């Protein structure tokens, strides 16, 4: 078995191990990490309360923009916040395309422009 | 906006198939219909039927330990599970993305393996290739 794709980044200087998933239409951060980072009233509540997706999972709202630090590179980031999502942050196919990112597995990093951000080892779950 | 999801075309035993490129999927998986369509049932080892390794309720028809897949004009050895009713013909997971040291280049919209880039299929190509 292989280690899934995780990358380290600070969000308002709060380190998050983001899970990079090219099979996700949307980028998403759970409420617990949204609480830890400090972004709980930047939310644009347009999908809360009666979330029309018929699940248990409630959508807190939508952070339109907050800066993310990938090894010194600062990027405008956008994503959804959900209450009972088990992972800190999802880097969706949206952000992966918008910032024209490259999932490199021969060199094993997420390459953005000239900034290579290695993937985390197995000892880091 | 909702972005196009990532698919590449390829062939297994002369037969044309489109493959979903999922960096969050730990396993490569092919539906029963496709392997039947590609003549791969005889290769399906049925010793591991009824197991589940994933998140979901996963119940496989078996595992294909090696089949040649012509991706990027190169013959590339794949291994994947076979599961009867899966919406998607073929999923390229993180096992094979890593096994063949692939590159998912969303700047120039292509899948790079060796010196060859397969461009991701355009949105209007997805729901017509079988």
């Amino acid at each position: 078995k292989v280690t899934m794709l995780y990358v380290p980044c600070t969000i308002n200087q709060v380190l998050v191990k983001a899970f990079v998933d090219s099979g996700a239409q949307n980028s998403i951060m759970n409420k617990r990490t949204a609480e830890r980072c400090g972004l709980m009233r930047l939310v644009d509540v347009r999908m809360r309360g009666v979330a029309v997706g018929v699940g248990r999972q409630e959508i807190c709202g939508r952070i339109h923009m907050t800066p993310v630090n990938l090894a010194g590179m600062y990027i405008p980031f956008a994503f959804y916040v959900i209450e009972d999502q088990a992972m800190d942050l999802i880097i969706g196919l949206d952000q992966l395309k918008r910032h024209q990112m490259m999932i490199d597995l021969k060199h094993n990093c997420l390459t953005i422009d000239n900034i290579n951000v290695p993937f985390l080892p197995e000892n880091d779950l």
